[PDB]
């Protein structure tokens, strides 16, 4: 499921530590900011859990935040006119592959993917997947990438399994 697909992709960590792109981050790849001010990080910290927490969280809370933020990939997509059509066209597990994909680089950063979504909504999967890798994203994060576009291209868990 999508919880299970993006713990693998990102981890658990209790301490703040910094993401792919170099920007302080937490638990279970949760965005405390892109400020270079790691007392700007402890501060959206304490903001997001509702205590003093130094840069440390437990598991648990770790585990909520990440429900609210998946929730919150899904809520965007479902508010969005352009990713909302082509989601509700998805499988259930191709739709797991766009929600990564949006918790990863946020509406904004999927901006650029018009062709690539026009792609999957005609069901074109090979298609799809050739144009998801020509991306920073893919370039980037390759293994994670290759991962979510096997998703879309096949429909299945395989590359995660
Ligand atoms: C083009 C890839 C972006 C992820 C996505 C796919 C379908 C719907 N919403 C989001």
């Amino acid at each position: 499921n999508i919880f299970e697909m993006l713990r693998i992709d990102e981890g658990l960590r209790l301490k703040i530590y910094k993401d792919t792109e170099g920007y302080y981050t937490i638990g279970i790849g949760h965005l405390l900011t892109k400020s270079p001010s790691l007392n700007a990080a402890k501060s959206e910290l304490d903001k997001a859990i509702g205590r003093n927490c130094n840069g440390v969280i437990t598991k648990d809370e770790a585990e909520k935040l990440f429900n609210q933020d998946v929730d919150a990939a899904v809520r965007g997509i479902l508010r969005n006119a352009k990713l909302k059509p082509v989601y509700d066209s998805l499988d259930a597990v191709r739709r797991c592959a766009a929600i990564n994909m949006v918790f990863q680089m946020g509406e904004t950063g999927v901006a650029g993917f018009t062709n690539s979504l026009r792609m999957l909504q005609q069901k074109r999967w090979d298609e799809a997947a050739v144009n998801l890798a020509k991306s920073r994203w893919y370039n980037q994060t390759p293994n994670r990438a290759k991962r979510v576009i096997t998703t879309f291209r096949t429909g299945t868990w395989d590359a995660y399994k």
